[PDB]
């Protein structure tokens, strides 16, 4: 089940990317792609459907990769993805959240 | 080792000086369990993986939480061993998914 039925087409997620700040290295188009909306702060996106959220975009990040970095067991990333591109993302980054307990 | 000078648990209990009373869990529980207090609210760190723990409910049991959230933690093992450190991590298989819901 969906987390954000209002950002279940591209068309509505991508509609959110207005007022996206241009120093933001990736693309609406790739976020978009990815399942994310622009929450309006800063350049905060969340997943419509795990209702998970991204910040702090740099240059080469990839929208899919950290979909599966961070949200693994969200069901839109899985069926379009597949869990082998899930399984291979999560076998880069074993420690993450020992990680996060810095 | 993170902080040479609480290896013994005669140091440790030291810390607990200013422990404040309304607090649901002894600094003896605490000690055995390698953690030290460090003088705000009840955070308390281990003197080995440096892991921090607080809001100590009642019921809580600084042996399993440090298992919980600190698995790889060197003092851990060598005083409960792996066994231990599998079984509670079993019992808490979506930790980190836990944390980035909210
Ligand atoms: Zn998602
Ligand atoms: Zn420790």
């Amino acid at each position: 089940s969906i987390s954000n039925l209002s950002m279940q087409t591209h068309a509505a997620r991508m509609r959110t990317f207005m007022y996206w700040p241009s120093s933001v290295p990736v693309q609406p188009e790739q976020l978009a792609s990815a399942g994310f909306y622009y929450v309006g702060r800063n350049d905060d996106v969340k997943c419509f459907c795990c209702d998970g959220g991204l910040r702090c975009w740099e240059s080469g990040d990839d929208p899919w990769v950290e979909h599966a970095k961070w949200f693994p067991r969200c069901e839109f990333l899985i069926r379009m993805k597949g869990q082998e591109f899930v399984d291979e993302i999560q076998g880069r980054y074993p420690h993450l959240l020992e990680q996060l307990l810095s």
